[PDB]
């Protein structure tokens, strides 16, 4: 157990590009070209070769990109596709649209797509209780331990929200039972905070450190007492 990070190789967009491409302004298109040239080590791109907004970019075909940028146009086109499909997959995972998740993966969506808060599809499916999507994403190679910008992993999310079956599946697929977020909380702390006694028991059986202390100086036992949950306090003592 450790402080996890984003999945290495996932596309993480800069601040001006947090919105969906349909909302990109003319300025945002120019910023995207500059960011892409650096992130992907491309030949120099003249910003005046795409004098348009994001809606316009979305109408261009790959051939149009190549005409505008012989050296990098196809890469820019595929980068935009990855951004679009990644968002589609994040949304389908959040919403519990099992078929759409399957279809998007068959069409090349990145299983480790990451939004601007660092959430992956697996994190959104875990938080929202969508067990079948968690299983599909894991079967497609999702990073079980990739954490959001606050250090929260999928296992943290499932433990906090009370989805025991998802907790079990994540553990079976290698989730770090002792992952710590930026406030020093482990999954055990969050299961205790939200009163999920059965999850506490599973985490303990899989090696959770009952004595882990968060940045406020508290263990899971302390959190349970703070909430007046003597049921949970007793499990943690015994
Ligand atoms: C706790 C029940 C299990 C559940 O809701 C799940 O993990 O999908
Ligand atoms: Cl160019
Ligand atoms: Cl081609
Ligand atoms: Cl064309
Ligand atoms: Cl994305
Ligand atoms: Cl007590
Ligand atoms: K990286
Ligand atoms: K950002
Ligand atoms: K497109
Ligand atoms: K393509
Ligand atoms: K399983
Ligand atoms: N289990």
């Amino acid at each position: 157990h450790h402080h996890h990070h984003h999945h290495h190789h996932s596309i993480r967009l800069p601040a001006h590009l947090r919105l969906q491409p349909i909302y990109w302004s003319r300025d945002d298109v120019a910023q995207w070209l500059k960011w892409a040239e650096n992130e992907f080590s491309l030949r120099p791109i003249d910003s005046n070769t795409f004098e348009m907004n994001g809606k316009a970019l979305l109408l261009l075909t790959k051939e149009d990109f190549r005409y505008r940028s012989p050296h990098s146009g196809d890469e820019l086109y595929e980068l935009l596709q990855h951004i679009l499909l990644g968002r589609d997959l994040l949304e389908a995972a959040r919403a519990g649209q099992d078929d759409e998740v399957r279809i998007l993966m068959a069409n090349g969506a990145d299983v480790n797509a990451t939004d601007n808060d660092g959430y992956t599809p697996l994190h959104l499916a875990a938080s929202n209780g969508h067990l079948e999507i968690v299983e599909v994403l894991l079967k497609n190679g999702a990073d079980v331990n990739a954490s959001d910008l606050t250090g929260i992993t999928p296992l943290h999310a499932a433990a906090a929200t009370g989805h025991l079956e998802i907790v079990e599946v994540l553990l079976k697929h290698g989730a770090d039972v002792n992952a710590y977020d930026n406030d020093g909380h482990t999954p055990l702390h969050l299961a205790a905070k939200y009163g999920h006694l059965e999850i506490v028991e599973v985490l303990l059986k899989h090696g959770a450190d009952v004595n882990a202390q968060d940045k406020f100086g508290k263990t899971a036992f302390d959190i349970s007492i703070d909430n007046g949950n003597e049921d949970l306090a007793e499990i943690l003592q015994k």
